């Protein structure tokens, strides 16, 4: 038993972790076979970010001016091309390390591993939720630009988040590896700023379930609920709304507790209403929104 | 900016992850040149479980008792010996992957990331505290025994726990990598009990610093306190006693941010009498314990 953040084995990942330097500006890269793919803005100065040219920028650039480097060794660019927000250096050696991959967008409410970096050496992994307003609540310093997310879906990385710039708020934003922002996000220095963030009611559910399972029952009784009436309490708490989706993928876990869904959000809505009155679950003083069902089902299931 | 529960990165340990069966009982192994290390009650059954007489099991036992795969590539065993409560098998093929690494027993309040296997696949990783009591709050399910602690030194893995068992109360409780159980744990299905856990005060702190360091201030009293006066309210609360050590541990956060230990300490001493009231601290409502000074430079540094 136990319930822990638990994030992805980072291994797969860490390998294909590289630098990517042009002129006095460092961030990290991702390699990928005989590419390299990081933040464009790798390619700007200070002069540049307001309205940053980036095709001008790139075509003063020749392959010369991108130094690659996996492990503090060089790798040869031989060719550059820039995608949305994401530039793809073409690289003379294709990396042994590359895991078998595929790019994904994910969806918010979902929750990802981040391997923090540094001058294309990895510091950390955490596990992260895309939040409702499509920023992530991350820990991330200067250089950390490039720093991935993903999750490993059989024997698969999907990646799926790639990192560009910190809000004032101290929440951290980003593209996927197409290239796109999350959000309504751009890679110039005008001022940004993130929707109001909404608690992910299915992760909450989910989290509870979690409890259950490890035995952590004291706000369960048998009472239940409807989907209008609970949705009624959740808004009044800033919840997002929960659907009969979000029951359904619930199935796996109500199937393993014996708790019917809206007997759980009877229990949230208990919660909401009356405080949690000093008490803790699974360690936590506060209602946690960043395990999804599957995080849990993976946690409570040992998947590999 | 931000604070998450970091782990380090596992690429190095997930390399060295093996499958261990002997009979019908598989359990995860680690494979460090030509040694693998598993606990050694891969080797008992139901009935031994009371008093396994291991030293029995083990000497009866022959090399072909053991199927080691890394992966789905299988190790000859030839050799098979045990070191207190971890079976040492030496195999044929050396790990191409082995790291440079290391054995090392840590104390009561340090911090180590755990990279949870099944059947010799890693499924996980996270960020653990051995506890005063010298168990940990893990994430483990069957199968999981012989997963892994560990802390990375730049290049080097100091290999530190090996997961063997879980309490009633939920809590787990294994060897360092020479086989000696942290805490008074033994390997027999014996009515176990850990004593009393308290909170690791100086982790509180650091976590404390982290918070001001991310903005989080509202909790900053403009009182300092003296050590031997915060120790009288540590004991109070179930807290370990600040040593001297653990506010010179301090000195970098305390550097980073212009706030003197022993201020964070009577800040401290606010939250524990009086509780937070309504307000969080780095997205918690709880004192956070598992974060040591290191893990909060290292994160809020790079
Ligand atoms: C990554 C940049 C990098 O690694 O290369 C230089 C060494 C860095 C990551 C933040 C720094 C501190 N912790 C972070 O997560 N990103 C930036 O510094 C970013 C650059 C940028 C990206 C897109 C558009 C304009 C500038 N600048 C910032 O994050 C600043 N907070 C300014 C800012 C930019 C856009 C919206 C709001 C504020
Ligand atoms: C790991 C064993 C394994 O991998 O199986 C091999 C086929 C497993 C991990 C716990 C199971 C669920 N989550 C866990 O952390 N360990 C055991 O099952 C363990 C076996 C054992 C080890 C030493 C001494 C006796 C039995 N049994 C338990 O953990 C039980 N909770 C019983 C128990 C043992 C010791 C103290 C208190 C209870």
């Amino acid at each position: 038993s136990g319930f822990r953040k638990m994030a992805f084995p980072s291994g797969k990942v860490e390998g294909c972790m590289v630098q990517v330097t042009c002129g006095t500006t460092t961030l990290n890269g991702l390699w990928l076979d005989d590419v390299v793919y990081c933040p464009r803005h790798v390619i700007c100065t200070s002069e540049d970010m307001l309205n940053p040219n980036y095709e001008d920028l790139l075509i003063r650039k020749s392959n010369h001016n991108f130094l690659v480097q996996a492990g503090n060794v060089q790798l040869r660019v031989i060719g550059h091309s820039m995608q949305n927000c994401v530039l793809k250096l073409k690289v003379d050696t294709a990396n042994p390390k590359t895991p078998k991959y595929k790019f994904v967008r994910i969806q918010p409410g979902q929750t990802f591993s981040v391997l923090a970096c540094y001058n294309g050496s990895p510091s950390g992994v955490y596990q992260c939720a895309m939040r409702p307003n499509f920023t992530i609540k991350g820990s991330f310093l200067n250089g950390s630009c490039g720093s991935v997310g993903f999750n490993i879906d059989y024997d698969c990385v999907s990646f799926c988040y790639m990192h560009h710039m910190e809000l004032p708020t101290g929440v951290h934003a980003g593209t996927d590896l197409e290239g796109n922002f999350y959000g309504p996000f751009v890679d110039r220095q005008t001022a940004q700023a993130a929707g109001t963030d909404t608690t992910i009611t299915v992760n909450v559910l989910a989290w509870l379930y979690a409890a259950v399972i490890n035995g952590d029952r004291w706000f369960l009784n048998r009472f239940t609920t409807t989907l209008n009436d609970f949705n009624l309490v959740a808004m009044k708490y800033n919840y997002e709304p929960l659907t009969q989706d979000h029951v359904d993928i619930l199935g796996p876990l109500s199937a393993q507790t014996g708790i019917a869904v809206l007997d759980m959000c009877a229990s949230l809505k208990e919660l909401l209403q009356n405080g949690m009155n000093g008490r803790t679950i699974l360690g936590s003083a506060l209602l946690e929104d960043e395990f999804t069902p599957f995080d849990v089902v993976r946690q409570c299931s040992g998947v590999t």
